[PDB]
């Protein structure tokens, strides 16, 4: 139950990752800057695949197709119902989860990985996957 979809969720995380290292683990890096990488992976780590399949386990919402004892699934997509396939339509606003994910991360350790990061989970967002 991995469509190819899941290429575009994993170069999202993979990119805010990337930015996580920048100025960051470089044998170079102040005790701050540590800590954000390690903010960087904390948030990415949330969203990463094996999480989704925790979720899918307690999955309590009626509109996810996972409610209904499917396999996790992380193809998002609108159908011709109106129905948003894999979208908890009766959760928090989208906006609200995008903010989420950035504000959870402090700039003030790393003013240049973390609002990397936050570009990068700008983009990964855009595949509907909450």
């Amino acid at each position: 139950s991995w469509p190819p979809s899941e290429v575009l969720t994993a170069v999202g995380l993979i990119c805010a990752l990337a930015g996580g290292f920048a100025k960051a683990d470089i044998e170079m890096a102040g005790p701050m800057a540590a800590v954000g990488l390690l903010i960087v992976s904390y948030v990415v780590s949330g969203k990463s695949v094996d999480m989704y399949i925790e979720r899918a386990g307690d999955i309590t919402w009626e509109k996810d197709a996972e409610v209904t004892g499917n396999s996790p699934r992380l193809d998002v997509a609108l159908d011709e119902s109106g129905d948003f396939s894999l979208v908890e339509e009766d959760g928090p606003p989208m906006r609200e989860i995008i903010l989420k994910v950035v504000l959870m991360a402090i700039c003030g350790m790393n003013p240049i990985a973390i609002p990397f990061a936050a570009g990068a989970w700008y983009v990964y967002v855009k595949t509907g996957k909450r």
